[PDB]
């Protein structure tokens, strides 16, 4: 009598197409010309997308953190390829947000084009206190296309424009616009904090699994599979990535 | 700088409070009248604790799933045999639950029933048969039927897994507006369906461990996130209504 439903939508389908909506933001603003050298700072988990979609305008593209023809590396490599001098990238691409790369660092190079992603959602004192986005672009503005990537949520609340966040409060408003149907008895919004998964915990089975588990489960009196996911393609749509050029 | 918090209250922690309510509302109702047979309706998950607890108020007891532990089957075996005849019975089954033409077969002292509609939703209302289960029993014995309630807020059962995931998960949302935090992560599965449908009991015992928010913060916010869960929990209401 009372039925189990599960999305057919995974947690992993709602970050990929955030990831898609802040590329496009990207991409846009590059207007289709290419690099030869591209850096990206930021974690692999949210970063590689756009990544394997840059390299399609590029020679080279290392992705730093703190499978083809892309580079992964931790910040102390690629500290020391450019000491050496083996690096000098022509579009860089900082994505680290809070407490990311340091300005002092961003000012040695000389890129062509420079995209900072601005982690700010709603207004938080203490997080709008700890942003030094436009800290990070101030040497280069009069020597580069400079941008500012921006991503909101239209007139809902979410404290940063990290996709984690994003994908959150996506999923969690979602379960309780579910929950609110006709004959829904409940929703169970399944999260996981992923990355504690995939580097503290080292255990990619579970971070598969986990990233790749239906959205919404929920229990109801009524088959509401394909509104719930109307509903959910609705939050999705709520997201909105563009990049502001300074 | 951007730190990472579990809230030291798990899961299981906020079910049994829960439970405990609900429990301790049954006691209330129940009060010094204590029982030569107890028979209880409901899963086991949900059902155990006032289980173990009315064992003291009580001989044996009979947890029946859809104290010795019986499914429907058995225990309508039994019964059929002769070896049971429950002074109290309560019925923890909710929508469709147990059927009241199987329930008028017994004869009890008094009959305790859940009511598992929350607010107002008409399918859950019309799916609802509580008073229909207590028709036979009405003017034969003492009944009172279970019900619990968030204050001023929206759940749409009475069920205990129900109130437990609300809870959690506007905990969480407000966890979200406290200065300087990221995001909270409401860290929620559908236990029963690991439990019963996929049988993996170490799973099981795993996730509903799990602390139940995970907290992305500038600011130390553990003792400001654990009030905030205590209040949504005393959130919950519950009481028996005597018919």
């Amino acid at each position: 009598m009372v039925k189990t439903i599960d999305t057919k939508t995974r947690v992993v389908d709602v970050t990929n197409e955030i990831a898609k909506k802040k590329y496009q933001a990207i991409r846009d603003f590059l207007e289709g010309e290419e690099f030869k050298e591209v850096v990206i700072f930021g974690v692999y988990l949210w970063g590689n997308y756009t990544a394997q979609m840059l390299s399609k305008y590029a020679d080279k593209v290392y992705l730093v953190d703190i499978n083809n023809s892309i580079k992964f590396l931790n910040l102390n490599e690629f500290k020391l390829k450019f000491i050496r001098g083996e690096v000098n990238p022509d579009l860089i691409v900082d994505l680290t947000g809070l407490g990311g790369i340091e300005p002092e660092f961003l000012a040695k190079f000389n890129p062509k084009v420079f995209i900072v992603e601005d982690p700010k959602g709603v207004f938080d004192v203490d997080i709008y206190e700890a942003d030094n986005t436009y800290k990070r672009t101030a040497p280069f503005i009069e020597k580069a296309k400079v941008g500012v990537l921006k991503t909101y949520r239209k007139a809902r609340v979410s404290k940063t424009s990290g996709t984690m966040t994003l994908t959150i409060d996506t999923i969690v408003d979602a379960s309780r616009e579910i929950t609110s149907l006709d004959g829904v008895l409940y929703a169970i919004p399944n999260l996981r904090y992923y990355e504690g998964i995939l580097f503290h915990e080292n255990d990619i089975h579970k971070f598969l699994s986990e990233i790749s588990q239906p959205a919404i489960t929920i229990s109801t009196l009524n088959d509401v599979l394909d509104e719930a996911e109307e509903i959910l393609s609705n939050n999705i749509n709520l997201i909105y990535s563009f990049v502001e050029e300074l």
